[PDB]
């Protein structure tokens, strides 16, 4: 894929018309992975790894050398400067040109100050300042493009040799160091600590042009102005700790937040994930008031987190009108005067230390700050002690064996008792050694001590060979199955099929879609914990070493296939193989050519398996021990008379600001019609002061008003998507995973928050900048309206062309950097095996072409954007040229004043074009958080929670209920779930429900609280349940759910959230369940705070909580449902005698798993796979030897069988006949 980039001139390379093509194609098509641009030889990852690898082992050498810490910092300071010297020689040219060109400015207005027509020589020395000019911003606009590339490229170069030097290292850490670490400590100095390379270098170079610039421009300003430039220069100096003063107070009303964000966060984890509960249990007023309360809470600090943001970015619209305004204060006042060539120089020599005083300097101090401690942070990842090389061997015969003495081993330098005592025992070539111990033994160990992973404290290892080796814990990486398998191999026919067929795959590759091909990414999600292990059992067959590990490789696997692979491949395929097995079934001990058994560290017994059946030993004996949306975003904002006003209040401060500096213009000319005489200076200075009092007065006001209008926006969208995810029908909550619906509650309104209203409002305020400096030049030289059409047009047209491949490209350089990180990690977690072979080189080239992969696409996105900003500044360059030449063109009307406001607006035209160019990118990109936020505010609704017809209070009465013909469906136009359900519920029976798993045993509570509005009719005390609003039939009703779940919240709430009940009451309640004293001895009473789901309590604890709810609620229905999953057998029996002698007079419905639980119930319905056949006393059915309840008592057994039934008749016997 060859680089353009590779085969271009430099007339080619500086308008980056190498890049044409690529652009072309990204107008027709999307682009993929193939329409990418392969990279230059000078920047693939392994040549940048290798040199500052070089360079790094040279530093740490000579820091041994010379006993002092090695600094990383050196290593790349010396690999970099011969490369970032030139790039320092050109920002020197930049910033050389950035403070000429003001006064070459100076000197047209000075031709105009003196005009007279008849001097030719006057006007073509101005002609050729103009020159001057052009050329000036001609190489501050042409040139400093293909700049700007290779100071991103410098810090490309660092960060993807940073990242290939990081993996080298994290490849062979020693255990020790690398159980201290963690591997999430090794992908977090890889995905946002190497991060910061990419940017230092971008301003790396104002540590040194950033002083020496304000030294420059204050030199040509001491030549101008005199003295009064230091009371202006003063005013800038002053921005830089106030600006400094506005981040450690945004960062304290910032880090404020995240203690509410979070919280409101957490809270909404909890009611979506347990939305089926609160709404069962109608409860969710409550957690709308929780809600609600942190919500407004946290509003409160974005709120002034907001209006301090934008106080701040008025003091940066407004700090150029203040500067400007004291300087020419002082320089009136000391008794000069104003003319129209000093002020509108002086103007721009402000802007241009302006902008670099307040933005570039500070920033480029943060940028070192960050990148220093990213180096530091890798420079201590990469003293981590190593892993001693396989060093000398000891000479040998060419036997391939392995032989260990006396050896002794500990994990830690603390531990007493020793990993191994004094092993000392071999296997030779075809002797299939095994491992018999239960766990804790230390086998796993053992087998590690054999890879050399366990450092030898005494004896001696001897392993001579190719060593194949097998984890506990089968490891998959990101990769195909016949990849995985071959793991680097060259693929082989026939040793791959008799792999294939000695694995039994071919199962395994018929269930997926690409045969043995199917992509396996990281941790098997692909793949199950039996195909893991078959495909690591394939690897090591492929391999074909000499020496074969294998720990416990057939436990997690079924019988037969896992006799197939001891038996076909590990009897018989390595039977001419050196093996030590580990192993956990006793059956395939009797293949096993040598057993070695070890305990506590030490050696028990050597022998065959007939030695220890001999023995007396069994082995189980020691085994056991569009537009729209903007509209929609902005009317939630406020009423459409506050944004009337907001757009006047825009416009005012901008007209303001423009005339600031008209009024010098008007100032100067007035100056100049003149004769002594004098000028009244009260008058002007008033009026000075009064615009640039209007300006800053009209800024801050602009910049709060759309910050508050914005956030309440974002405010008034929040509160209506709560409000409206609340009232979903649970069908929604189905359809939308958990992850997504939160997603749009911290992400989202995440950025509607904190990050529209301020691109939003930095792009109005450069935009109507923008809009200023146009006008302007248009207001002077009105036939520049006429080019200046082809320069609206070709604007459009040249964004429209470039949004279609910038946002084809950087999509690609997010989904070609994962796969670095999920390389990284799948290596980690597989490192001992990637050791274990001798081929952890191969694993480096794989993580190259994973990085050559990405700064693929980091180049299209560094030079895709150069291609756009070349041609932007190719426009502003068309207009500041047409200013400053069609001055003179028309020199005979024009004057001082208005040739100088004109001009030095043209010239700071450049650079805010392009900020405002890309905060209209950045706003389109973040507006797509809006949309999703209102396509949430317009969700179903689920029928309203009251009704005209309430209740009568006594109601239910008793509990009658009936069930006419109910026809119920999860989803309209799926399958219909229960059919004609007619059936009668007579007061406070007890009526058991049988069925099949999902047949219809759980759609009863569905259909029943109407979360899904059935068809048919269902009488509570003959009224209609369809016919009453859900808060009037869900609060009458009482439930026990499957999997009981404890609110987040004081012990109080998860009994009493309405504060309905008081402390007799809940105590009472506990006290029924006999939990009462299992809380009185916790921290708080009641007011304990609880972890999530009551991780403190346990499930049989829970489950007493909800029975507790119960028995506060006190409503003559209820409803159980799946008991006791596998509680221990106490608790269970516990909960069942409450059951029963709680609620006798509360008509009980119940859906169990079981019968025991409900074989004494009153009645039994019997669900038919959706369909209601047999309804009766449970001894009724069990007289009819064809019913279903009889014949699913008797499939449990036939004692089982045998107790039920003579239970259900003992009920009867005592019920009908007293
Ligand atoms: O109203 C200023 C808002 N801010 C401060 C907010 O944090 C701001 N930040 C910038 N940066 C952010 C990212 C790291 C530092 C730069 C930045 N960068 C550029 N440049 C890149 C143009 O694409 C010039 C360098 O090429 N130009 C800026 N202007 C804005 C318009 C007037 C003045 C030119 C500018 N402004």
């Amino acid at each position: 894929k060859p680089n353009p980039l590779q085969d271009a001139n430099l007339c080619s390379r500086v308008f980056f018309w190498w890049l044409n093509p690529l652009f072309k194609i990204g107008h027709k098509r999307r682009l993929e992975e193939d329409d990418m641009y392969s990279v230059l030889p000078e920047d693939r990852s392994q040549h940048l790894g290798e040199e500052l690898q070089g360079f790094w082992d040279k530093e740490v050498l000579r820091a041994e050398n010379d006993a002092q810490k090695p600094s990383l910092t050196r290593a790349i300071i010396k690999c970099y400067w011969k490369s970032y010297l030139v790039l320092g020689i050109f920002t020197l040219i930049e910033e050389s040109a950035k403070v000429i060109q003001p006064i070459f400015l100076g000197k047209i207005i000075n031709y105009f100050e003196n005009y007279d027509p008849m001097d030719s020589v006057a006007l073509n020395t101005a002609y050729a300042y103009a020159t001057v000019l052009t050329f000036c911003t001609l190489i501050l606009a042409i040139l400093h493009h293909l700049y700007f590339y290779h100071v991103q490229c410098a810090g490309m170069r660092l960060r993807v040799a940073m990242c290939h030097m990081i993996y080298r290292k994290a490849l062979r850490l020693s255990n020790m160091a690398m159980g201290k670490t963690t591997t999430g400590q090794i992908v977090n100095l890889l995905s946002n600590d190497v991060n910061k390379f990419d940017q230092v270098t971008v301003f790396l170079h104002f540590l040194w042009a950033g002083p020496l610039q304000a030294i420059a421009v204050t030199a040509l300003l001491w030549m101008e102005i005199g003295i009064s430039c230091l009371a202006g220069m003063a005013v800038l100096i002053i921005l830089l700790p106030l600006q400094s003063c506005f981040g450690k107070l945004f960062s304290s009303l910032r880090s404020k937040t995240a203690t509410f964000t979070d919280a409101r966060i957490r809270t909404m984890n909890e009611v979506i994930t347990g939305i089926r509960i609160i709404k069962m249990y109608a409860w969710e007023k409550s957690f709308s008031n929780l809600i609600t309360n942190l919500r407004k809470k946290e509003i409160s600090k974005i709120l002034r987190s907001s209006c301090l943001r934008g106080m701040n970015l008025a003091s940066f619209f407004s700090a150029s009108k203040i500067i400007v305004f004291v300087t020419f204060t002082t320089y009136v006042l000391l008794g000069s005067v104003i003319t129209a060539s000093r002020v509108f120089v002086a103007v721009t020599l402000y802007g241009a230390v302006r902008l670099t005083v307040t933005l570039f300097f500070p920033s480029a101090i943060e940028r070192v700050s960050e990148a220093i401690v990213s180096i530091r942070r890798i420079q201590t990842f990469l003293l981590l002690d190593e892993i001693s090389q396989r060093n000398r061997q000891l000479p040998s015969d060419g036997k391939k064996m392995v032989h260990v003495q006396d050896f002794t081993a500990f994990w830690d330098k603390a531990s007493e008792t020793p990993t191994l005592q004094g092993l000392s025992f071999t296997v030779r070539p075809g002797e299939l050694l095994a491992v018999v111990g239960p766990v804790g033994a230390g086998k796993s160990s053992l087998l590690s001590a054999v890879l050399g992973e366990l450092a030898p404290s005494h004896g001696l290892v001897s392993v001579h060979g190719r060593i194949a080796y097998v984890s506990q814990q089968p490891w998959v990486f990101s990769g195909t199955l016949r990849s995985n398998i071959l793991f680097g191999k060259k693929y082989e026919k026939e040793r791959y099929e008799k792999v294939i067929k000695a694995c039994a795959l071919k199962k395994d590759l018929q269930l997926l879609e690409d045969g043995d091909l199917t992509v396996i990414g990281d941790r098997g999600t692909t793949l199950s914990g039996g195909q893991k292990a078959r495909v690591n059992l394939a690897r090591a067959v492929y391999q074909d070493a000499d020496i074969y590990l294998l720990d416990d490789p057939l436990s997690a696997v079924d019988a037969e296939v896992s006799r197939h692979l001891f038996e076909l491949c590990i009897c018989q395929i390595l039977h001419e193989k050196i093996t030590i097995l580990v192993t956990h079934q006793l059956q395939y001990l009797k293949a096993a050519s040598q057993i070695l058994i070890l305990k506590d560290g030490k050696m028990v017994q050597k022998g065959t398996y007939t030695e220890f059946l001999k023995s007396g030993i069994d082995f189980g004996s020691l085994l056991k021990k569009g537009f729209q949306a903007y509209k929609n975003y902005f009317r939630a904002g406020a009423h459409w008379i506050v944004f009337i006003f907001l757009i006047l209040l825009n416009t005012a401060a901008q007209v303001a600001y423009v005339l600031q500096d008209w009024w010098l213009s008007y100032w100067a000319n007035k100056q100049s019609m003149l004769n002594t005489e004098k000028l009244d200076l009260n008058w002007y200075l008033g009026i000075y002061s009064g615009l640039t009092v209007a300006t800053v007065l009209f800024g801050i006001a602009r910049s709060l008003l759309v910050f508050y209008v914005l956030v309440n926006s974002s405010q008034t969208l929040h509160n209506k998507m709560f409000e409206s995810i609340l009232k979903a029908p649970v069908l929604f909550f189905d359809r939308n995973p958990i992850g997504r619906i939160l997603n749009r509650f911290s992400k989202d309104i995440g950025h509607l928050d904190d990050l529209l209203p301020l691109t939003f409002l930095d792009f109005i305020q450069t935009l109507l900048q923008v809009v200023g400096v146009v006008s302007v030049a248009v207001a002077v030289i009105p036939w520049i309206a006429i080019p200046l059409v082809p320069l609206g047009i070709i604007f459009i047209f040249l964004r429209r062309y470039f949004l279609e491949t910038s946002r084809d490209v950087k999509r690609l350089e997010s989904t070609t950097r994962s796969p670095v990180f999920s390389h990284l990690s799948s290596s980690l977690q597989g490192l001992w095996t990637i050791r274990a072979y001798k081929a952890e080189e191969r694993c480096q080239e794989l993580f190259d072409a994973h990085q050559d992969l990405h700064s693929e696409a980091w180049f299209l996105f560094l030079t895709t954007s150069r291609w756009f900003a070349v041609r932007l500044d190719a426009i502003c360059a068309m207009f500041v040229i047409i200013v400053a030449f069609g001055s003179l063109i028309l020199a005979k009307t024009l004057d001082a004043g208005q040739v100088g406001l004109a001009l030095s607006y043209a010239l700071t035209l450049m650079g805010m074009f392009q900020w405002c160019v890309r905060q209209s990118a950045e706003v389109e990109n973040m507006m797509i958080s809006v949309e999703r936020v209102i396509e949430y505010t317009d969700l179903e609704k689920e029928a309203p929670w009251e009704y005209q017809k309430r209740p009568p209070p006594a109601w239910p009465h008793e509990g009658v209920i009936i069930f006419d013909n109910v026809n119920f469906m999860y989803s309209p136009g799926g399958p219909l779930v229960l059919k004609h359900l007619t059936a009668l519920i007579k007061s406070q029976e007890k009526v058991g429900i049988v069925g099949r798993t999902g047949a219809g045993k759980s759609s009863l509570i569905s259909a029943l609280f109407r979360l899904s509005e059935p068809e048919g009719k269902i009488w509570i005390d003959k009224i209609l349940t369809t016919e009453i609003g859900l808060h009037d039939l869900r609060k009458k009703m009482s439930i026990i759910p499957q999997e009981p779940v404890l609110f987040t919240g004081t012990m109080r709430k998860n009994l009493d959230p309405f504060n309905e009940h008081t402390d007799e009451e809940l105590w009472n309640a506990l006290q029924e369940v006999q939990l009462k004293e299992t809380i009185e001895d916790l921290p708080g009473k009641m007011d304990t705070e609880l972890a999530e789901s009551g991780s403190n309590f346990s499930v049989g604890q829970r489950q007493l909580v909800c029975l507790a709810r119960a028995i506060l609620r006190k409503n003559q229905i209820l409803i159980i449902d799946e008991a006791t999953a596998n509680v221990d057998p106490r608790t269970d029996e516990l909960i069942q005698k409450k059951i029963r002698e709680k609620f006798a007079h509360c008509t009980v419905l119940t859906i169990a798993h079981r019968l025991n639980t409900i074989i004494d119930s009153d009645k039994i319905m019997v669900l038919d796979s959706g369909r209601l056949k047999e309804y009766d006393e449970p001894y009724v059915l069990l007289q009819n030897k064809e019913s279903l309840f009889y014949k699913m008592v008797q499939q449990l057994g036939k004692a089982e069988a045998a107790a039920l039934t003579e239970t259900a008749k003992q009920v009867y016997f005592k019920r009908n006949y007293p």
